């Protein structure tokens, strides 16, 4: 059986969630998401996996009296928004990118409720800001950033240690892209990957590093 949901405080505010899936060619992936709580309100960063892991989620927060106000995906692969749909039957809006929102589409997968569109957006005004640092993982990959805290949810884009299934990758555009988020977030006291443990500032160096070599490999 695959591990159960974890749900682990990582600052004031701020806690990790952790589900887990097999996907073939890969066994057992983790996926790190956040829920940011802004007075008694909840935001999900990515949802789960499964309908599943997100009902448990939305359960452990509103069994301690927090309202969740809504959801942002980071990109369209069903780690981040495979909730989507449980959501919007639950009417807790859902946000994401116009153009993760039209690969959704593409896909006959379930969209965002809500779409913006753009390179920042605040999906709540000085304390939970998306930017889009260009291609790289995917064409659509956002990341979030908490200003309060100076926590990067850097999603399937920050890869420290190797850029993972490129099958929709733009390998050609992720240097720049990383360098382009690298500028912006150098000061981050955390960094939260998708796929691999919590750090600091480095992982942005690191994964610059791996896809300057990607791209260098793919030749
Ligand atoms: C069905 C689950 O979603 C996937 O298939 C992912 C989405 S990021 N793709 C893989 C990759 O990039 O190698 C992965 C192992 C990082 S999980
Ligand atoms: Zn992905
Ligand atoms: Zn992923």
């Amino acid at each position: 059986s695959l591990p159960d949901l974890k749900i682990e405080k990582l600052d004031e505010g701020v806690y990790v969630h952790t589900s887990f899936e097999e996907v073939n060619g890969w066994g057992v992936v983790p996926k790190h998401g956040l829920v940011v709580l802004v007075n008694a309100e909840a935001y999900l960063i990515d949802t789960p996996f499964t309908a599943k892991d997100t009902e448990k989620l939305v359960t452990w927060f509103v069994e301690r009296g927090y309202k969740i106000k809504g959801s942002i995906s980071s990109h369209f692969h069903s780690d981040s928004t495979g909730g989507i749909e449980w959501l919007n039957s639950r009417s807790i809006p859902t946000y994401a990118s116009e153009l993760t929102n039209e690969l959704l589409k593409k896909d006959g997968k379930v969209q965002a409720t809500n779409s913006f569109s753009g390179v920042n957006y605040w999906l709540v005004k000085n304390k939970i800001e998306v930017f889009y640092p260009g291609p790289g993982h995917t064409p659509d990959n956002v990341v979030v950033w908490l200003p309060e805290r100076k926590i990067l949810f850097g999603g399937c884009f920050i890869k420290p240690y190797g850029l993972g299934n490129l099958g929709d990758a733009n390998i050609e555009a992720w240097p720049k892209s990383a360098k382009l988020l690298k500028s912006k977030y150098g000061k981050a006291k955390l960094v939260v990957p998708s796929h691999s443990e919590v750090g600091d500032a480095s992982l942005l160096k690191l994964t610059l590093e791996q896809a300057v070599k990607g791209l260098n490999e793919s030749k």
